[PDB]
């Protein structure tokens, strides 16, 4: 089931936006008029990439110690972290953005 998590324009691309559904929390980011979705917890200490967190194009950088994650495939591209993050399916209708917040998914 894809919950709707917010509107597009509170998302513009470049931004990031923290949703929550059930205990979970999770960054919606836009890349250029592209949707990702992943854990909001940076896998080094856990604060929120989405508090604070630069969007470089399509990397995401933490605030706290500089770690960097693609957010396409929750792939690290700069440490301290040395874990991908979990990626959610995320699809866009209308004006309205849903993520399937049960089907987290993470490489390696
Ligand atoms: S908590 Fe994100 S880089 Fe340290």
């Amino acid at each position: 089931t894809f919950t709707k998590a917010c509107s597009v324009d509170e998302v513009p691309p470049g931004e990031a936006l923290q949703v929550s559904h059930d205990a979970q929390k999770v960054a919606i980011f836009n890349v250029d008029g592209e949707f990702f979705a992943t854990q909001d917890q940076c896998t080094h200490g856990e604060w929120s990439l989405s508090e604070g967190g630069y969007l470089d194009g399509d990397v995401v950088e933490c605030s706290l110690h500089m770690g960097k994650f693609c957010v396409r495939t929750g792939k690290v591209k700069s440490p301290p972290p040395c874990e991908p993050l979990k990626v959610y399916p995320i699809r866009i209708e209308g004006r309205d953005v849903l993520v399937d917040f049960s089907r987290a998914a993470l490489h390696a």
